[PDB]
């Protein structure tokens, strides 16, 4: 049981082979002159030759000229002045759009268990504006298990070889498979060959007939989350920054140069919704796991914590990089690392934004830690002070922590005040807490796996600096934010509340804001459509202009 | 010993001091108003302020703008209507460009032991066009130990605390160091505290100083390399294109994606001349460890290294990256690969280009072994073809091998043809070959450190398909390449001669071409400048447009 979609007018809705028709009506030419000049010779002809990838598209061009002038003739008619089958099919290949809701089906049956596949009739396209057909080929073969285009197997629908083909590369019987097509003559050999034909128009109809015959619902079905990441599937970049501080990251996407990071303890996949959706939103991402996570060094002591030197190594992280900026977009520890990149570093800074994370200015007359008692809610941070005594809690029971700490909203099972006093941070919570919807037990054991490596030692260490901060902190009480900024508030954030933030137009003019409600601390996971929508509105308006 | 060079007037000349003037004389203002305006108050000035780092850029311009009120009021003038500061210092900053020859200087003297720093009085740059700042101080700070920036370290030229700070952070006396600078006011502090100190003007007299000083010559030395490669400094990248195969590569710089595929037996390293270069020129530069090579994976069998799924697994690269398209560059076999790559996915490469490599159609009549007798020169790739026999040869002796190979035009060691008979490759040259121009001792090494791991199955194994590659190159018969070609051939490669390529045109109509005279096979360090040169060129030209 599997199931394979064409491109052109399943999963791809304007269909090229519509737009000449549409050029034929607009153009007053004889109903039909293009559709049978694209086809005249059948398997010897221009256009078999090229799905076959016997010639280039470039050279099918003045191929299918030639044609019109015959197919002209014969009906006896003048093409126009200026005709040029370059033209047409350049607005028709780009005026192709991917079909939403076909896509959302293919991944639910995939999500489903199902083997699916692109089998496609498409030439090799080397027209210069060739790039926006590569960029959607790229969009979908991702979702798919496979893709096989005709040019490169060297055989067309609907010879049946191709099917077979498909069928032993599918690795199923005919009887496994459901195939849609908008092109009937393609469903016959697969039909005839005994698999399910579906018989493509209106992509409803095309739907139903789906659901009907998998017994899984695709018509209809909920908001599907935005596309998530799987760590083999990525690439990994790894740069020293120090003598014994290597940085790792993950690479994906091209355009002005985008750098997230994360929070307090969590790793570069703490972003694995946005990581897919800013690359296709056209810009290059690079997800931190930040000093002291997973896959990057991990020294034991405090002060190689501060900001201050964090900073001073993102920088260097950019020298080593060949980039002059990047935009620097944070979430909790992550937010405030990005403030101060924005306030020591203009220069390297193309835009900044922050999650949850607030801009305090740091009080000039007023020792941090007596800031920290008051705010009761910041109980815990006190726990962490202390060398040792957290590291131990947290690294006891890995799965038990992450459980407990990723929840939504109302699924909370902590109270981090009173910490100091109950003797601990999970003192009052399970120890077999239960699945939250924000994570799959997937998703939690990969956070337990990257903590294998490093300890909390480091990552409890960013809280362990602060009259250091601080004291950093206060050089810059001079200055203002004049570069563009965004600051995302969470409503369901008792931590970092969106009322802190009141105040961070006294100190950054232009900042705009973004807020989601019903959301907790953990915004990526719990948001993570409307983290998307936020940042990719604001990344458009503000960063590359 | 050590040398330490100011930013304005030293490096980067035209001198944001000395482009005030240049204003006042355009604007018909009172000479010395502007400077006088951007200096009122001392220490308490404005100016000083934003060298501390007490206030932005931004920050600055209004305080800049009102000292001119001011002083155009006591000397009782008009400012012309649209005065504006802003633009005044955004044409000045951007028309500021690095001074090469005293760069050159800084990288001499490092090179020879040198500790040196650039040591500038500079503000923090929030301004929309900051970039093309942060953009030129990379350009520097890579060809430096260190960077001492007023507005961090929160002091100023001249007080004698930031000399001291630097004097601390060089680890050097005041005697063993020299200090450069265009304002005498700064070198007083240092004169009177030990060091040297030269005076700038002509940039000519402040070297013959600086080369009377360090008994090293700087002026009228001769054409310097290309800025090289320091493994440890760079950032690599490690990406799964199937489940046995993981291939590492090296980025660097922003914008379009550069590919360069290398050829045998090489390694990413082998483009370490033109890797900065490209960046600097505006590329995203990823240098290839192809397979088979290095840190990327090396799988035994002779089928896993046929061009389709060589490609078959760049195109998989460029998935799994975020790249629609990348322009592939590629020398000796990574040449032909990139051949493939224009032939079998236009879609996926934005401009292809090689060196020393001709694009040779597969005959259709003619088994490729024929054609391997046939050009006596081409005896030794025979003697790979049995696997066991070369990789032995090679393998026992890796320092010998790489020194062997790695040789100018005239500096060549072995005889390639009658290679078979001779019963070995290396059969008749030394075991101790010297080293050639091109490369150090510590660069040989390098290539011998790369191949502990994989050893030469799977580079030789590229030559151990042909019948496959000749087939699978057979379908591509009818095909013309009509992206954006360039084509480079040496003089003094004997194996790849540049009249294979003589024959191209017939294939690739608007091949660009690039030719180098006295250059061998080994192209990247025989005419690194040159090979910069050419390819930058065709880069602008082709690729981007
Ligand atoms: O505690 C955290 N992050 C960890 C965290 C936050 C919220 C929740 Cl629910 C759970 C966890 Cl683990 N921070 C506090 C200190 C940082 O700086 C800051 N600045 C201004 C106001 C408050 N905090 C923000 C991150
Ligand atoms: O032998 C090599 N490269 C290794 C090599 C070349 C030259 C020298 Cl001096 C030393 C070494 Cl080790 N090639 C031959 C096969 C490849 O394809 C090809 N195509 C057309 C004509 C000739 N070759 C080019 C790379």
């Amino acid at each position: 049981r599997a199931a394979v979609f064409d491109l052109d007018g399943v999963l791809a809705l304007p269909a090229v082979f519509g737009v000449l028709g549409r050029t034929e009506e607009a153009l007053a030419l004889p109903r039909g002159l293009l559709n049978d000049a694209f086809q005249k010779g059948g398997p010897e002809g221009a256009t078999t030759r090229l799905m076959k990838g016997e010639i280039t598209l470039s050279q099918w061009i003045p191929l299918m000229e030639e044609n019109c002038r015959k197919c002209s003739e014969t009906a006896k008619v003048c093409l126009p002045k200026n005709f040029s089958i370059k033209e047409i099919f350049d607005k028709a290949i780009s005026a192709r759009k991917i079909n939403r809701p076909m896509l959302q089906a293919a991944l639910m049956l995939r999500k489903k268990g199902f083997t699916t596949a692109i089998l496609t009739n498409t030439w090799l396209d080397d027209r210069a504006e060739r790039d926006g057909l590569a960029q959607l080929m790229c969009e979908l073969k991702m979702h798919f298990d496979f893709l096989i285009e005709s040019c490169q197997v060297g055989m067309v629908k609907p010879e049946p070889q191709i099917y077979k083909f498909l069928l032993d590369t599918l690795k199923a019987s005919p009887s496994e498979v459901v195939f849609l097509d908008d092109i009937g003559a393609n469903l016959k050999p697969a039909r005839d060959l005994g698999m399910v034909t579906i018989l493509v128009q209106d992509t409803d109809t095309a739907l139903k007939e789906l659901e009907k015959v998998t017994g899984i619902q695709l018509l209809n079905t909920p908001a599907p989350l935005p596309t998530s990441c799987n760590p083999s599937d990525m690439s990994h970049g790894y740069v020293t920054v120090k003598p014994r501080v290597r940085l790792h990251f993950v690479e994906l996407g091209s355009g002005p140069a985008v750098c997230l990071c994360h929070g307090f303890p969590e790793s570069w996949y703490s972003w694995r919704y946005q990581i897919p959706a800013l690359a296709q939103a056209g810009y290059r991402v690079l997800a931190m796991d930040m000093k002291g996570y997973g896959e990057s060094s991990a020294p034991p002591e405090i002060e190689e914590y501060c900001m201050e030197v964090l900073c001073k190594e993102m920088v260097t992280f950019l020298d080593k990089l060949g980039l002059s900026q990047a935009v620097f977009i944070g979430h909790d520890w992550g937010g405030m690392l990005v403030w101060y990149m924005a306030l020591f570093y203009p220069e390297r800074v193309r835009a900044v934004a922050s999650l949850n994370t607030p801009f305090i200015p740091a009080n000039p007359n007023m020792s941090p830690l007596e800031s920290i008692k008051a705010n009761p809610v910041f109980d815990y941070q006190l726990y962490f002070q202390e060398p040792g005594v957290a590291e131990a809690e947290l690294e006891q029971n890995l799965s038990r922590t992450f459980k407990s700490l990723f929840r939504a909203s109302d699924e909370s099972v902590l109270s981090m005040h009173k910490v100091c006093e109950a003797g601990g941070l999970f003192v009052n919570s399970p120890e077999e807490p239960s699945l939250s919807r924000m994570v799959t037990e997937e998703e939690i054991q990969f956070y337990v796996q990257q903590f294998k490596k490093s300890g909390f030692r480091g990552p409890l260490n960013w809280y362990r600096n602060m009259e250091r901060n601080w004291k950093w902190a206060c050089k810059s009480l001079g200055r203002k934010i004049l570069i563009p900024a965004l600051m995302v508030t969470a409503e369901k954030d008792f931590v970092l509340v969106p009322q802190m933030s009141q105040h961070m137009e006294d100190w950054i003019p232009h900042l705009k804001r973004g807020h989601i409600e019903d959301c907790g601390h953990w915004t990526q996971m719990d948001k993570p459509t409307e983290v998307n929508q936020i940042l990719i509105k604001w990344l458009d308006s503000d960063a590359r202009n």
